[PDB]
């Protein structure tokens, strides 16, 4: 049944062109397992590792996309707890070493072999792609791929985040950022996990979303100038955590700022090559903990995906076929990507 | 028995010029109580309160000092748990309002009422001063307490900043300023506690003093060029937890990067207006926590006091009398603090 | 405008015969407030108090009452946040000696020297009664003091207990005795902190309160026998906290068995005399920790008075008037408390 | 190398006759991976495996033993980090499934399909024996193998028990049955990480290894009647958290009454069918954690290998050889442990 060739978007040369042509299947190494792959997102670390400007060596030549959602067709001999059929989900973090100290720990995104899905492995822009057996998400059964494939490495991030927010159900979380594609998924968890929200974006549209998944109160960074002030009022004291998604590092910068006395500041978002200058006798004084949060473990993912499962969070998704990938990435680095471009690999 | 006067050095004008003089004796309010200040350290926080240039404005007339630590000549009617001639410490957060959030949560240094002792308050540098019977510390009777001077602030902090940190026993701690007045007490409480001590510091008999009180690995800031790849080599991935007592802005900037992958480098010393700039994307990456550590509460209080009990740490104190606490504070803006230079009231 | 004499029911010798009458009004000492009761809670606690069969001896003679709610009239000239016409709250612990290690830690109802409202101190069964600044609750200004009585010591266990229970947002926790009064308050707290609830209680119209305040799985102690299948069938693995808010010692041993491994038990029912006899071998492979949960302390107060603010939660009340609490009591012993009987003072 | 027969111990009829035989070599699965095994430690778990008593059915015909440590001569094709010539040691869990709930969450120990090595799987009484490739634990080179054998089921056990008790560094532990065989590394692990070691235990020359091992107070749990009100006297207060690797179930008992209120409770001796029958009310009152603890996950067999590694831990071991284990066996149950009778492989 499976095809010795599938179809996917490929590049060799870095920042080069993307070639959509057909490509022999991988093979499940005893560990891995296949999956033919039936939707995949597309988010800014999709465009960092095909400029290859991050300091890793991006392994050329490369199927990008390392947010895939489909189903198991062929697994390892040695995998156990899978089945054929099941719904499996190719997240950033592709396999780990299983044999270091934060791999142990459960930190496995720090492995000094962490093979990175879409960067230093085959990703999620084909057909078929392979998959470690350990780290590939265990999709529920019945689940709408499509739906579910944003959540695979944006709504796990958040949800990572938030945990490493410190938060108690009750306390003020401000997702600066709160209308992009990862500060929905931000809002919705927020609001799940019992905190409650506080928003910082701005723009067209993005208050009526940001009221429509559900959050208290809005703050719009073009319109009102002291946000520091604004959200200090708002939260009476300052948000309890604070989760700085946006890509402007003068907002997580200004987020150090309106975070509660002894609270926290996640830093989620990733921009080109930003410092997080925060005052550090204020930070002192306060107390106040800036924690980095990078893509979730298995028990994150579990996790999240049971937030799914529940139709808490949503994703509002646009289906697009793959074969327009590399118009996708043109229109991605001139800022054309609206709500989720999630990807179609039969289309 | 209470002289109607006592006394002290004081100042009115910030920056002013100290003077040393009788004043009357603060009467303890009913939840405060009096205490026959015996000894009290100095530290660079009343260089900062007699500068005047912290934000919060000085209460002037103002005698300094927040390490004090003395006997208990009268209590007000309202105390519990205290008797008289007991041994009682004036903290730095002498007293907060018990009645907002972060005092009911226990971090009370960040109640919005927080009266700070010899900044807001009557400090520690008179024969009688007055302090909150509540955060006041319980002293163990017995106790040599010109010993005991240094660990009322210092102690307390980098105590509080080690179980800030997040560390379990056999975890590498790196005491960027081992050697130092703070540093001191960071590296025996550290190695009190079960870590691994690694101290980065230099100049002259540093690292001598630092063997001497116990530490696996010192690292001398000024040979070794690049310090992040020594400790690297030496805790063998990046220290558990570091703690930046020093007051090099560079030495903070360069903590957030020997700092192992989902390790914590806690902030403690605060340099004259630093930033604590660290590499964004590095800080997700590795989700390193940069923690902030202000005076800690009164169970950290209580623990630390305990440590010092239990003979595990030693202050390298200096005996000098109050008369000359002028000659003191002109030689400690110049820099001439060489252990720790602890007041006697009585001289 | 304080009158010198209030109407109050009091009873000097244990289990003796409930008095109203009428009392000079308690003098609020330097640190405590005066509070006008307008209305309070009853609950087992009571029952035991006025029995003395606690090991701990009642101050006779003695007004009970533990979960009042009312406006201060008058505060100690020590007393600092609090104002007059404030709406405060005597709960179950008093005031604490705030000098001891408990109280210092943050779990002041261990203190020795605990001030028990209600069993060492005057309680709320009166139109004015003294409680401590400290300890007392900060009831939001607008509140319905009826509705709230019940939250100012049910609500805060059951709260308390869930934070206890080490839960994280999504999991499932099982109320052993959703229905009851406090069970109801568990599991309205731990919808909104966003926990799966599956009660487990039976008898009439039970399932269908639970229904009503909302739950997701219902399991009736009656109809269905073997309870633990039930909760493991539903739950798939196990609740991952439970949370014994029931009074037969048999549901308490019943609840270590269908507890998830790794999961919790919090004991908060304290039935007469009973014992939780977990088989140490099944509870020592699954490593399920059976943690007690008392009074919550300040902050667990203002968090849970924070829920009932925003309308999460919900008592069904039955306002009595004070007059009759003598039958009350009577009704009680007898087991005749249907939803929560609180009573007012004014009549 | 590999020789096509090794010499073991093996029985195939429960409580049977133990066979020193001769037996083909185990193939490592792709994911296991072989270890001459060089020595191996004996505890009441193989007793308890070689009865058949408890629950789960012991793979017949079976070798026994779970505390094993040798060194790797072949490992499978899927196998990472782990080279020819390392030091590995086959702890108690086998291999977890790596594909559930508990796997991911870090409690690999209660995965459904835990290969138990020495219950469910070929354990380490023999030349050569397979274990999983990632629980397998990478003792350092260099290691006197003999020495570390006890430190692979028990000491890692009371780490974990120890971390499992949430004590803070200068905080009071009892190690009630702190003599035995678990108890002596139970101390010398406590005192490692900082606590304040309290053993209770009796007999002949326990307090004198007590003492030598580094106790602080010991109790004599013959002599001393009143054990409960001894402890309280001697940690003021009681224990911050006790540790039961005793097999007295009254000691267990008795153990939930001398720990310090906020305590913690670990059980960790797993008696024949014990209960722990703690008083309901005592137990909510002082909010007394009672919580079990199995072998711990990878990372705690890490970081107590580490411990051990820097000289902090010691183990009476007394080496044996394997031709009669039998007759160890046999001393066994009738209980002849001195200290500790680890067995030699070669012999
Ligand atoms: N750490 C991880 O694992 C991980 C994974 C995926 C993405 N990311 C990061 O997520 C970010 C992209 O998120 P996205 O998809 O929502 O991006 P996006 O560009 O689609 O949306 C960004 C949002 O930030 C808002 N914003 C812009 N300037 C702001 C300011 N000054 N203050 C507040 N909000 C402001 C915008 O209005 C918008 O709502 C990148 O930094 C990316 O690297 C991190
Ligand atoms: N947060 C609090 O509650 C609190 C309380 C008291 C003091 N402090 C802070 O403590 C600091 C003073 O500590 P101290 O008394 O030891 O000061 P000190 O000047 O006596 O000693 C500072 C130490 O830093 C070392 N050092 C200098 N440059 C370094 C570098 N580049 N890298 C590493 N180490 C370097 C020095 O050699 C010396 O050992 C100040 O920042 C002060 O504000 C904070
Ligand atoms: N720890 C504290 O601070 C604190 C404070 C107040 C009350 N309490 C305890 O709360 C309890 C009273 O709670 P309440 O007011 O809801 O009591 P209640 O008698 O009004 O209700 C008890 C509930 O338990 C249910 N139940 C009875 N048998 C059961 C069984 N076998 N399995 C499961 N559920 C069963 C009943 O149907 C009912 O829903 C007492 O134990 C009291 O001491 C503790
Ligand atoms: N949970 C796990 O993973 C695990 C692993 C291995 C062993 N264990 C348990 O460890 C126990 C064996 O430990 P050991 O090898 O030290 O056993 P042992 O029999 O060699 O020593 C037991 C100790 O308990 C002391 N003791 C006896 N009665 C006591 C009492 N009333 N109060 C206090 N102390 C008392 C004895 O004097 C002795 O010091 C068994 O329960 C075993 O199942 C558990
Ligand atoms: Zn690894
Ligand atoms: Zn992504
Ligand atoms: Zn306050
Ligand atoms: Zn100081
Ligand atoms: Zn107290
Ligand atoms: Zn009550
Ligand atoms: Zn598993
Ligand atoms: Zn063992």
């Amino acid at each position: 049944s499976i095809p010795e060739t599938q179809k996917g978007v490929i590049f060799y040369e870095s920042h080069g062109k993307l070639e959509y042509k057909d490509i022999p299947v991988p093979k499940p190494k005893a560990n891995e397992l296949l999956i033919n792959v039936k939707y995949s997102g597309v988010c800014h670390t999709d465009l960092h590792a095909w400029h290859g400007d991050w300091p890793l060596p991006t392994k050329l030549p490369l199927v990008g996309g390392h947010e895939g959602a489909g189903v198991v067709v062929g697994m390892g001999e040695n995998v156990k707890g899978w089945k054929i059929g099941d719904y499996a989900g190719i997240k950033w973090l592709n396999g780990s070493c299983m044999a270091c100290e934060y791999c142990e720990l459960g930190n496995e995104s720090n492995c000094p072999h962490a093979d990175l899905s879409g960067y230093t492995h085959d990703g999620s822009f084909q057909e078929y792609a392979t998959a470690d057996a350990v780290q590939a998400a265990h999709i529920p059964q019945g689940t709408d791929l499509a739906e579910v494939a944003p959540v695979l490495c944006a709504g796990i991030t958040v949800y990572k985040a938030l945990k490493s927010a410190n938060l108690m159900a009750g306390h003020w979380v401000a997702i600066s950022g709160a209308a992009g594609g990862l500060g929905s998924l931000a809002v919705q968890y927020a609001k799940a996990m019992g905190y409650r929200v506080l928003g910082i974006d701005g723009g067209e549209g993005k208050e009526e979303l940001f009221r429509s998944i559900g959050g208290e109160v809005f703050i719009d960074f073009t319109k009102e100038k002291d946000i520091v002030g604004a959200v200090l009022k708002a939260t009476d004291g300052g948000a309890h955590g604070v989760i700085n998604v946006s890509v402007s590092e003068a907002a997580i910068e200004a987020s150090t700022r309106y975070v509660r006395a002894n609270g926290t500041t996640v830093l989620v978002g990733m921009p080109a090559g930003a410092k997080c200058c925060s005052d550090v006798f204020n930070q002192v004084v306060k107390s106040i903990s800036i924690v980095g949060s990078y893509v979730g473990n298995r028990a994150d993912t579990r996790e999240a995906l049971d937030f799914f499962a529940r139709g808490l969070v949503k994703s509002p998704i646009k289906v697009v076929g793959l074969s327009t990938l590399p118009e996708i990435y043109e229109k991605m680095e001139k800022g054309q990507i609206v709500g989720r471009y999630v990807v179609d690999t039969s289309k």
